[PDB]
C-alpha cells in the first residue's frame, strides 16, 4: 500500500541532485550523449523542465510513501488539463536502493493508476531507456504497450 | 453529456478527488481547521454514505460525455415521500480536464429531464460562498438563494 | 470493496434453491439436458456435491458484503488441498439482482483472488455455459483463459 | 525449500492468513475472547510491524520450494546488539497444500544455515502448548522448553 503524498523541499533538491546525474549516465550509456557533454545538458534539461521546482506549473512531484517513516521512491508526472486526450507524463519513477527488490514498484504504479483517474487523466505514458530491460518488464507486466521506439547504429 | 450509474470504480476515483476537495474547500470557508480537514472530510462522506453506492435514496452518476467519455459526477439524495418531492445535490462537478466546456449546464439539462422522469418536481444545493463561478452557473440555470451563511473572525 | 464472509444458514438454504432450479434452466438452455429430465438431474448433481450442505468438506461457500448491511452476492469454490497443482474451482458465483450492473463482480473476483492465495491455492479454475457471454467476457477481462471447449450439433 | 526475501504481495498473503489463524489460535488456547479475537490479532502485528517489511530487525522471508512454487512464511527478530545474538521466531509455518511433505524440517535447516551465516548464536520461539506436532517438530530439530504458560478456569 503506496501512498502519493506531495514531495518535500528537502526530498526534492535531494532528488533533484541525483536525477540530473542519473540522467546523464543513462544517456551517455544509450549512445545519445557523450561523457564530456553530459553534465551540461542534463542540467540544461532539467533546468528548463522545472524552472520552479515544486511550484512548477503542471508538474507533480510525490514521495512513494509506505507509512510515516518509509519513503519508498519518487515519482514525477506533467500534466496538462488542456492536453486533447488527457494524457499525463511520467517524467521519472523509482525506489531508493533499500527498498527495492520486494515489489514496491507494482504497487506504487497501482497508487499512480487510482490518483491519475481521480485527476481525470485518462492515459500514461513515459520514456524509458532500451538497456533498462528490468523496467521494460516492469512497464509491460503493468499495462503499459510500447509505442515508439528509437534505434541506433555506430557505422 | 449522459448520466450513468455511477460505477465502483468510477465511486472510488470521485471520493478520491471530492474527499480532498471539500477538506480544502471547507479550509477555504473558514469552517475547517487545515489539521482537521482531511478526517473531517472522511467522516463526512461515510456518514452521508453509509452503504455506499447503495445507501438508499441517494443517486449518484457519473458524467458521461460520449459512449467511451468519463468527465464529472452528480449525486442527490431524495426521500421518496418528501412533501414537495425534492432532491438535494449532494455533489456536482467535473474533473480538471472538462471544465469550461458547457458540459456542466449540459449536465443540468440532463438532472432536469431525469427528475422530472423520476418524480422530482424541486431540487435544492449547498454551494460555498467563495465559488463565484458556481454561484453564476446556478444563477443562470434557475436556482434562488434560501439561505445564507455568514461568519466573522473577531 | 467485497469482502468474502462464511454464507450463513438462512442465505444458504435460500441459495441452495436458486441454484438448483437456475442450474436446470441453463442446461436447458444450452441443449445438455431436456426439460423434462432437468429437475431431477440439478437436484441429484447439487446432493451429490453438498450432501452435508454448508458442513461438506473443502466447499468454501462464502456472501459476498459491501459491507454489514449488502450482500451482494454469493461464491462458491471447492479446494482439495492434496491437488497436485493446488487448483480450486469455482462452483458458482454471482450477484443478487439489484447489485447488478456496478463492477461489484470484478471487485468480488480481486478478493478471491486474494483470499485463494491466502490459502496457498495456485491456480483457480471455472466452468462457464457458452452463451453466458458476459460471464465469458469478464472472465476473460479477470486473467482467465479458454482450456477446454465442448461443442454440440443437432443433426 | 529455499528462504527469500518475502515480497509485498507475499506479504499481503501472509497477513490475511497468520492474522485469522493466530485469532483461533488465541481463542482454543483460552487467551482471547472470540468476540474480541480478529481485532486483537490485527492489533498485534500491526504493534509488531509498524512498518511492515520494513521494521528494523525483522527478517521475514517466504518459504520457496523450487524457484516457482512458494509454501510458507518465516518471520525472526534479532536485535543486532542482543548479548546472546539471539532470534526470536515470531512465526513460521506453511500453507495448508504443502504441509507434511517435510517442508518444515528442510525450513528449519535452512533457517540454522542463514542464522550462522548471519551472526545469530540462538534462536528461541512460542508454540502454543496444544500444537503438539509442532512441539514434537520442535522437540526432533534440538529445541527445548524454557518456559510454559498454564491456566485454569475456576
Amino acid at each position: 500500500t503506496i501512498m502519493l503524498t506531495p514531495m518535500q523541499t528537502e526530498e526534492f533538491r535531494s532528488y533533484l541532485t541525483y536525477t540530473t546525474k542519473h540522467y546523464a549516465e543513462e544517456k551517455v550509456k544509450a549512445g545519445t550523449w557523450l561523457p564530456e557533454d553530459a553534465q551540461l545538458l542534463s542540467k540544461q534539461v532539467f533546468t528548463d523542465l522545472l524552472p520552479r521546482g515544486l511550484e512548477t506549473p503542471h508538474h507533480h512531484l510525490w514521495s512513494l510513501k509506505l507509512n510515516e517513516k518509509d519513503i519508498v521512491g519518487w515519482l514525477w508526472i506533467h500534466a496538462e488539463p488542456e492536453h486533447p486526450q488527457q494524457e499525463a507524463f511520467i517524467y521519472d519513477f523509482g525506489l531508493y536502493e533499500p527498498y527495492r527488490g520486494k515489489g514496491y514498484a507494482k504497487q506504487a504504479l497501482a497508487a499512480l493508476d487510482q490518483a491519475a483517474r481521480s485527476m481525470g487523466i485518462r492515459k500514461l505514458s513515459l520514456h524509458v531507456f532500451a538497456h533498462n530491460q528490468t523496467a521494460r518488464k516492469l512497464y509491460e507486466q503493468t499495462g503499459f504497450q510500447e509505442t515508439d521506439v528509437v534505434m541506433s547504429k555506430k557505422l
